[PDB]
C-alpha cells in the first residue's frame, strides 16, 4: 500500500518497506519519490556544497538494499556521461533544476557519442535510469541557483564508468562521499 510520505524520514521508512524483498517495483518507487514534497529543513543537514564540483552526501544505506544520497550542485556543476553499474537509479529534484542528457551506449569503434535527448528536471520531479535505458549526464546549467537532488540506487554501487563524449571510451571511476549521515568525510 503506497501512501504519501509526510517527511523525508517517512519516505525512508516507506523505502525500507518497498525494498524489503529481492526485486524492485520501479513505478511504485518512482511514485513515492515523486509524492514526497521537498522540505529544505528536513534535508539541510545533508546539503553540503563544495566550491568546485557537485557533492554526494549519504543519507541512508537501506539495510544494504539501496543507497539514498543527496547531491549538491553549484552553479555550472555537472557530471560525466556515466552508467549505473547494473543498478536502478532514481533521481528526484529537491531544489533548482537539472539538465539531463541521454546518450546511447557506444559502439566498440571510436566515435563522437550520440546524444539521444535532453530534458530539464524541475523541482520535485523524479526521473529514473538504468543501463538498459542508456547513459546520461546531469548538469546544473544555472548561473544563479544551486541545485539539490535526492538519488536512490539499488543495489548500492561504489564504482561506475565515465565516458568520453568525443570517442565513447570509458574509464572506471570510484565514487566518493562528501559526507555520510550529516558528517563530513575526512
Ligand atoms: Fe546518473
Amino acid at each position: 500500500e503506497l501512501l504519501k510520505p509526510r517527511t523525508l524520514a517517512d519516505l525512508i521508512r516507506i523505502l525500507h518497506e518497498l525494498f524489503a524483498g529481492d526485486e524492485v517495483n520501479v513505478e511504485e518507487v518512482q511514485a513515492v519519490l515523486e509524492a514526497y514534497e521537498s522540505n529544505p529543513a528536513e534535508w539541510a543537514l545533508y546539503a553540503k556544497f563544495d566550491q568546485y564540483r557537485y557533492t554526494r552526501n549519504l543519507v541512508d544505506q537501506g539495510n544494504g538494499k539501496f543507497n539514498l544520497m543527496i547531491l549538491c550542485w553549484g552553479e555550472g556543476h555537472g557530471s560525466s556521461i556515466h552508467d549505473h553499474t547494473d543498478s536502478h537509479c532514481f533521481l528526484k529534484l529537491l531544489q533548482g533544476n537539472l539538465k539531463e542528457t541521454l546518450f546511447d551506449w557506444p559502439d566498440k569503434k571510436s566515435n563522437e557519442m550520440i546524444k539521444k535527448s535532453e530534458r530539464t528536471l524541475r523541482e520535485n520531479q523524479c526521473a529514473y535510469i538504468n543501463d538498459s535505458i542508456g547513459l546520461h549526464r546531469v548538469e546544473n546549467v544555472s548561473h544563479t541557483e544551486p541545485a539539490v537532488s535526492l538519488h536512490l540506487y539499488s543495489p548500492p554501487f561504489d564504482t561506475c564508468h565515465a565516458f568520453d563524449q568525443r570517442t565513447g571510451h570509458k574509464n572506471k571511476v570510484t565514487m566518493t562521499f562528501h559526507s555520510k549521515f550529516g558528517i563530513r568525510t575526512p
